[PDB]
């Protein structure tokens, strides 16, 4: 678990607190391996993923929402995405990184 360790050591460089790093960790845990994270102006983007399903946290402000892009097509993505409170061009970001993977 030691890569585990290097993630929650990332975690406090980008400067998340106890709980934000439990809940990112405890995901991890669940088979849900960080693959990327980028914070989008007010709202955060946690990306993980388990084998073939992945998950995406966004953290704006007090609002928390959890996508699971397993089965969804980027249009129905942007929609969700959409109601955890992106922009077009956010919404664009998040997709790109998708892509890169």
């Amino acid at each position: 678990d030691e890569r585990k360790k290097e993630l929650v050591a990332q975690l406090k460089e980008e400067g998340f607190s106890e709980r934000d790093i439990a809940e990112i960790l405890g995901k991890i845990s669940q088979g849900y391996s960080l693959i990327e994270l980028e914070r989008l102006n007010n709202a955060i983007i946690i990306i993980l993923r388990k084998e073939t399903e992945i998950i995406i946290l966004v953290a704006k402000g007090e609002k928390k929402r959890i996508l699971s892009l397993r089965g969804m097509s980027k249009k129905e993505i942007k929609k969700k995405l959409r109601e955890a409170g992106l922009d077009e061009k956010e919404i664009e970001k998040v997709l790109r990184l998708l892509e890169k993977e």
